């Protein structure tokens, strides 16, 4: 390629980044002909771990990895970025309530937004992973007034992929046989996994998921509940939070930005809500169904919203409005 | 699509496997048109973590992953296998005498060899990763008399890839531009990282001639590669799973699809009939070319005096290991 792109991953000594870096370095995200300068940020006490991660990346003998830089300083980390994957955040520990998790992280993302605004390229694409994702993204965006608001997205693709898998498992097909599920709203308990516009190929024929299942109460109750609580279920089994599947979801999310959404499909992404036609307040970071071409996302327009869907999309909008006011 | 192949990964609840399963599931090891039935084996205490691993594999929404089976039973794990990746072994607890460790691992791999011998396809490819890789692989091979000995291999590709990375680093070139490094012999400690037959494009020139620093290549390069895994563990304090999993993928891919034209790779294989003065009936890393899923020795490579000593010393380590373990 003409030039390597500089891709920053924060929280780079942690578990999600450990499952993500190889896929970036080996060409599976940005393309088999795209060299990459990988920039890794984490806190100062983690710099020794991060030198070990540099050693492993070296020992993968990846031809596209032109350089890997480890740092604990924002000026180094955010310099001339083409992509910023914001994984680092403060975790919710025992004893702290949801308000405290929000308070802890607002300062982190206001600072990374300021660094983006001062050091990165104005064309940088910023994908926000660390929780609370949507509000962390909004905070950073507001602190980066020189970077176009459309360049900020937050990760609902993990919830999206989980919704797909539950449908595929119930109906007995592969993941690629399901498409156009939607995660509306907050990456949180109030997310709405919507399948009113989803399709599945069943006997060579594409059918709606509602029609295919003949079980509306499952789709409107237990299905929603399973996708919302999936993260806690994984934590309960392996005593750690998801890392492999979260990294795979980041790869999907960034790849669809870089290359575009597949023909006939749209995907779930947290984006700035300004101008949406679905009754969602403006100036929220909210997950919508989008299509992507030339690295520019676009709302999927004209989807019919029934009354069950209306109630769910409004409840998640309310929670996001309340998180914003806390910040 | 091809019919599904059944692929086992043992130690499936551990760190290396956690970094490996995605690459198998997403098609990058066995091909984008090859559906996979992924069989995961670990010890009963790990079954709870293993079910969370299974949940994450579902949550990747992988079209090629036809099914995922998680189990602690050999008769389930080894049925009708096309590939078995034996990652799990007994790790050495602090203050464990090596007699007890050799007995624990002989027991594991005798059992798994017997399960291969009774339940798997006779065409199964077996790749041994868990330490001590070479002797564990030999144990399983001898415990599986009906499986062709050539179907067994053990992982030296991690040290092979590390060697390639150090050469490219020292010559200021990209990883794609070095080929034909060799790891001879044992998987750890005494492994001989040999670049006497390696090429680098600057166009194509021998590495010794390109670098013009015989003592670094015979000294610091060798100890850097031999000690690289201990250096990563010191820094990360945890596994070296990301690069070990990449190496496993490279190793299995090169079995499945073959080595590129003009290139060989490093693989622990049964030493029978080699022409390099290595004892027979050893599992020993050699340079190999692979076609139609069948490896063959790269023959006739000139062995200088320095290389002969390095290859004999690692042969001696393996011989002593084999005698010690087979007392069990």
């Amino acid at each position: 390629m003409s030039e390597p792109i500089r891709v920053l991953v924060t929280g780079a000594a942690g578990q999600i980044a450990y499952s993500l870096l190889y896929s970036i370095g080996n060409g599976s995200v940005f393309g088999k002909d795209q060299p990459i300068i990988l920039v890794l940020l984490d806190i100062t006490p983690m710099m020794g771990v991060l030198d070990g991660v540099l050693m492993e990346l070296q020992d993968c003998a990846l031809p596209l990895l032109k350089d890997v830089i480890a740092t604990d300083k924002e000026d180094v980390a955010f310099k001339d970025l083409d992509v910023a994957i914001l994984v680092g955040s403060m975790p919710r520990r025992e004893g702290m309530e949801r308000k405290d998790l929000l308070k802890a992280n607002v300062k982190i993302f206001k600072s990374q937004g300021a660094a983006l605004d001062k050091y990165a390229k104005k064309s940088v694409k910023v994908i926000v992973v660390g929780n609370p994702a949507n509000t962390n993204c909004l905070t950073a965006s507001k602190s980066a007034p020189s970077i176009p608001k459309e360049n900020f997205s937050c990760l609902t693709r993990l919830d999206h992929n989980r919704a797909k898998a539950q449908i595929a498992l119930k109906l007995g097909v592969t993941a690629n046989d399901v498409k156009n599920v939607i995660i509306w709203g907050n990456h949180s308990s109030t997310q709405y996994p919507d399948v009113n516009h989803a399709k599945v190929k069943l006997q060579g024929k594409e059918v709606g998921v509602y029609e295919a299942l003949k079980d509306d109460s499952w789709l409107k109750g237990e299905f929603v509940t399973t996708v919302q609580q999936r993260g806690a279920a994984v934590i309960k089994a392996r005593k750690l939070s998801s890392a492999m599947s979260a990294a795979k979801a980041i790869c999907d999310h960034v790849r669809d930005i870089w290359f575009g959404t597949p023909e006939g499909e749209f995907v779930s992404m947290g984006v700035i809500s300004d101008g949406n036609s679905y009754g969602v307040p403006d100036d929220l970071l909210y997950s919508f169904p989008v299509v992507i071409k030339n690295k520019t996302w676009k709302f999927v327009e004209g989807l019919p919203i029934n009354d069950f869907s209306r109630e769910k999309m409004d409840l998640t909008a309310k929670e996001l409005t309340e998180e914003k006011e806390s910040a």
